[PDB]
Formats: structure tokens, sequence, C-alpha cells
């Protein structure tokens, strides 16, 4: 089990760490979502699905900078959605295949009342989301994590 992302970057087996970098809707407007799909972002595939069926969580998943100052965010995991910066680890997703799959994780970010102005800085880190791989076949429990960062401000109008 592996994963790799639109940016180039990779994590193999047993885990790592690996920055994602996003575009961002430029302008949010107080009421609406900023959404972050990183299911357009990051891939990850089974390496043996002939013999062994790999399990895939959102373990854990922070906010930083203005993401966490100036929003209100909810977490998509495979159809369920939960508070972000999360409270919980997620049920398990299935990997059963070989063929690259999109971790299937999107943000969803409202600017809080007060948020006005630059509310994202470009270039800098808006979340963590560590990803727990387990399978049906050892002990194997290795955690994969993203760093998110923005590729351009997100103004918040006022
Ligand atoms: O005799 C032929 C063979 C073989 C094989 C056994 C284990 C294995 O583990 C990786 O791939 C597995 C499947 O993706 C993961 O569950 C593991 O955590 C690990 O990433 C990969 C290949």
């Amino acid at each position: 089990f592996a994963c790799k992302t639109a940016n180039g970057t990779a994590i193999p087996i047993g885990g790592g760490s690996a920055n994602v970098y996003v575009n961002l809707a430029p302008v949010v407007n107080v009421g609406q979502n900023l959404v972050v799909d990183l299911s357009t972002q990051i891939f990850c595939h089974n390496d043996y699905p002939e013999t062994i069926t790999d399990y895939v969580t959102l373990q854990r998943g922070s906010a930083y900078g203005g993401v966490l100052s100036n929003f209100s965010g909810t977490v998509k995991y495979s159809g369920s959605s939960y508070p972000f910066p999360t409270t919980s680890e997620t049920p398990r997703v299935v990997y059963n295949s070989r063929t690259d799959k999109p971790w299937p994780v999107a943000l969803y970010l409202t600017p809080v009342s007060s948020a006005g102005g630059v509310a994202i800085k470009a270039g800098s880190l808006i979340a963590v989301l560590i990803l727990r791989q387990t399978n049906n076949y050892n002990s194997d429990d290795f955690q994969f994590v993203w760093n998110i960062y923005a590729n351009n401000d997100v103004v918040v109008p006022t």
C-alpha cells in the first residue's frame, strides 16, 4: 500500500509524510463553503490485492493558520461528514485494487462572521491530514501524513 499526489509527491510502503499544494477559490463570502477536495490530489493503491485487503481511515485532521482562525469546518470522508478539526477516527475505506484510487477526503470551510480580509495566505499551511492504513494480513498500522498548503490567497469580502 502506497500513495501519490498530483504535485508529484509520494509516500511509500510503511508510511511517511508528504506535502500537497492546492489551488483555492480566491474569493469566498461569509456563509459559503470553500471546498478543498483532496480526492483530486491524493491517490492510493493496494500492492497485493490478490491476497490482501487494505483498510484506510482519516485518523485525524487538524487545521492551521488562517483556516483554524477564520473558518468553521467540516470534513467529508467517503460519504460522511464530521467536524473539522476532527474529534474521532473515521470508518475504514476498503482498498482492494492496485489501480490508483482517490483518497475520498474533502474539506468544507465556511468563513466565520468576522473573517473578512485575507483569510488564508498564499503558501501557508492550512491542514494536516493523517491517513491510517491497516490490512487483513498482518499487524501493519501505518500513518501517511499529508501537509496541505495553499497556493494562493483567499479573500473574504466585507
Ligand atoms: O509473496 C508475494 C508478496 C507480497 C507482499 C506482502 C506484503 C506487502 O505489504 C505491503 O502491501 C500490502 C498491500 O497493499 C499492505 O497491506 C502492507 O501494509 C504493505 O504496504 C506487499 C507485498
